[PDB]
C-alpha cells in the first residue's frame, strides 16, 4: 500500500464514498473513528474495536504527552505496539484539550498539566511522530464560539501561519513524511469570507486531507449545517474532509450530505458508560426502570455481539450496579452501532439512495 | 450427564484429582471458581472466564437477592441465561455477607440492605432455586475467629440443625432436587472434637459435597493448615471437599496437599483491579515505577491472551490512569494464572509428582 491514497468510488450530490489507503491499512469513507484517549478506546480491547468494524482510531496527543509521555511511548516502540492496535491511527495536535482541560503566543502555548508543558506547531508534530501516528493533524489555535469577526480573523490567520509551520516540521522529518499523512484545519468561525481565506491558504500550502475545525462548539446543528453548506465546497474535492468532534448520528448523516468523509467523537464511548445506548428508534437510557425486565437486545436489528447475547435487563442491572462489564457492553454496542451507521451510509451512497436513507433514518430515529 | 457424579481418577497422599459431572458440564478437580458477585465475574465477559479454563463460577446470593433480586432473575430465566454463563454455577447461601456487609435467631436472620431482608435455611435454598444454581450451599451460622469453645459449639450445633433444614427444603423442591446438588458446611472453629461432631452430623444427614467452613478468617495459614490436617479426613472421602474463601496460591497448594478439591476467592479479581498480578516468581504490583518501561509480559510463562499481547509497561499505565481496560487485562491474567495453577496441580497429582510440584512451586514463588 502507498503512504496515502484517497479514491472516491461513488457520489450522490455532495456526499462521497470511497477509501483511503495507507501503509497500515484501508479506511472506508465516510469513516467514524473511535476515540482512544490515553492509549485505550475506553473499556474495549483493540480486537473488539476492530470487530465492530472500525478501520482507524483517534489518539489524543494532549493526554498521551501527559501520561504515559511521548518520549516514553517512542522508547517502547510507538503507540501501535504499546496499545495493540496495528491499523491506522489519527492523532489530534493536543491544542484543543490544552484550552479546555489544562500562556498563549505566536510561538505556541505553555500550560500546566491537569507539571508545566509546551506545545507549538513544531513540538506537536514531533510528539505525533514519537507516537508513530499515521494521520497527523496540524497544530492550530482554538476559536471559541461565538467569536467576533475581528478575533475570528486574527486567530484564523495565526492558525494558517501555524499550518505552514506544521507542514514544514512534518516534511523536514523524512521518516514521518515518507510514512504518515498530514491534514490541515480550516478555521474562521461562522464567517464565509474567513472560511474561504482559510481554505485558500491551506490549499496553497497543500495537505493530504482537510478538516473543518471550530464547529460543534455551542452553535447548534442548524448553524453548524449552514457553515458546512458553504465551507466544505471550499476545500479541495479530491482529498478527505474531516469534521472534528462531531458525532451525534443525525449530525453525521447531515454532515455527510454536505461533503464530510471523516468523523470522531466521544459520545458512543462516553455516552455508553453513562447509560445511553443508540438504537435505530433513537437513544435510550438503559438505567431507566422501564428496562429492568426487558429481555430484548439494546437494539432489534443491531448485529453486534452484545445484542446477540445479552438483554436490556441485564445491562440495566450492570450499569445501575456500577459494574465494569456494563461499561464494556454498552461501549461495544454503541461503537458497533456507529459503524453500522457508517456502513449503511457508504452502501446507500454507492447505490445512489443516500437521500432516501437520510429520510428514512430521521423519520424513524426521531419518531 | 447425571445430576451429580464425583469420580477420583488419581491420588497422592491426601491429594486427589478427578471430575464432577453435572448436567451443565464437567468440573475438573481440584477446581478454582472465579467469583461472580452480582451476576458478573468483574470486568470479564463469560466467554473470557471460560477461555481462562474455568469450569464453574461462584454466585453471591446476598448480593443477587439485593440487586437485581432473586424473583426478578427467575422471571428473566434464571442466572445462567441472565448473565450468559451456561456452565455450572455454585451459589453460596448469603449468610456470610449478611454478617460482614449488612437480628439473629434460631429461625434465621433479618437484616437491612447495605431495605429490610430475611434469610433462613428455607429462604436461602429457595433463593438459590430461583437463581437456578447447580451447586447449592446449605445455610449456616458464621463462627467468628477467634471463638471460645462454648460459642463455637453452640453455633456449630445451630449450623447442623440448619443443615438438616437446608437438606429438607432442597429435597422438597422436586425440580431442585432432580437437577442441582446440595453441599453441607463443617463448622467448629479450630476445635477438633467440634469438627468431628460436625462432620458426623453432616454425614448422617448426607450431602453431595462437604465444605470446610469457618477458616481464612484471621487465624493465619499455620493454624488453617493445622485445622485442615484433622478436619478434612473427617469428611466422607468419596465426595468433594470445598474450602470456602481460600485463594492465595500457596494456601491452595497446601490445602490440596490436605485433601481439598474446590476453592473460591476474590483475590484474583479484586487484587487484579487493584494492581496486584500473580506470577510464578510471586505477586507483583504493576503500579510500581519499576514497570513503567518493562516490555515483558506480566509473567514469562503464562499462556493467557494478556501475556501474549501486552506489556507490563502498558498495563502499568492503564492501572495508573484508572482505565477500565487495565482492570480487564489484570483480571483476565490473574484468573488465567489461577487456572494454570489448578491445571499444574491436577497434572502433577495424576502423574504422582505433586509433592515435588509443591516444593518447586514454593521455592520459586517465595524466592
Ligand atoms: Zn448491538
Ligand atoms: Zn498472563
Amino acid at each position: 500500500r502507498p503512504r496515502f491514497s484517497f479514491s472516491i468510488a461513488a457520489r450522490e450530490g455532495k456526499a462521497r464514498t470511497g477509501t483511503i489507503e495507507m501503509k497500515r491499512g484501508v479506511i472506508r469513507t465516510p469513516a467514524f473513528m473511535p476515540v482512544g484517549t490515553a492509549a485505550t478506546v475506553k473499556a474495549l480491547k483493540p480486537e473488539t474495536v476492530r470487530a465492530t468494524g472500525a478501520d482507524i482510531i483517534l489518539g489524543n496527543t494532549y493526554h498521551l504527552m501527559l501520561r504515559p509521555g511521548a518520549e516514553r511511548i517512542a522508547k517502547l516502540g510507538g503507540l501501535h505496539s504499546f496499545m495493540g492496535w496495528d491499523r491506522p491511527i489519527l492523532t489530534d495536535s493536543g491544542g484543543f484539550q490544552v484550552m479546555s482541560l489544562s500562556k498563549q503566543s505566536e510561538e505556541g502555548v505553555t500550560f500546566k498539566s491537569h507539571s508545566r508543558h509546551m506545545l507549538s506547531p513544531e513540538r506537536s508534530i514531533e510528539i505525533q511522530h514519537l507516537l508513530g501516528s499515521d494521520i497527523v493533524m496540524a497544530f492550530d489555535e482554538v476559536t471559541p464560539y461565538p467569536a467576533t469577526p475581528s478575533r475570528a480573523a486574527s486567530s484564523m490567520e495565526r492558525s494558517m501561519r501555524w499550518a505552514k509551520r506544521s507542514r514544514d516540521a512534518f516534511d523536514s522529518r523524512k521518516e514521518q513524511a515518507e510514512n504518515a499523512a498530514l491534514f490541515g484545519i480550516q478555521q474562521g468561525s461562522v464567517f464565509e469570507n474567513l472560511r474561504q481565506q482559510s481554505a485558500d491558504a491551506l490549499a496553497e500550502i497543500g495537505f493530504d486531507g482537510y478538516a473543518v475545525g471550530g464547529l460543534s462548539g455551542g452553535e447548534g446543528q442548524d448553524e453548524m449545517f449552514r457553515v458546512l453548506d458553504f465551507s466544505v465546497p471550499m476545500l479541495p474535492d479530491d482529498k478527505p474532509h474531516y469534521l472534528m468532534g462531531v458525532g451525534k448520528p443525525d449530525d453525521i448523516v447531515g454532515a455527510v450530505e454536505r461533503g464530510i468523509d471523516m468523523f470522531d467523537c466521544v459520545l458512543p464511548t462516553r455516552s455508553g458508560r453513562n447509560g445511553q445506548a443508540f438504537t435505530w428508534d433513537g437513544p435510550i437510557n438503559i438505567r431507566n426502570a422501564r428496562f429492568s425486565e426487558d429481555l430484548k437486545p439494546l437494539d432489534s436489528e443491531c448485529h453486534c455481539a452484545v445484542c446477540q447475547k445479552w438483554s436490556r435487563a441485564y445491562i440495566h442491572h450492570l450499569i445501575r450496579a456500577g459494574e465494569i462489564l456494563g461499561a464494556m457492553l454498552m461501549t461495544e454496542h454503541n461503537i458497533a452501532f456507529y459503524q453500522q451507521l457508517m456502513q449503511k451510509i457508504r452502501d446507500s451512497i454507492s447505490e445512489g439512495r443516500f437521500s432516501q436513507f437520510a429520510q428514512d433514518f430521521r423519520a424513524r430515529y426521531f419518531a
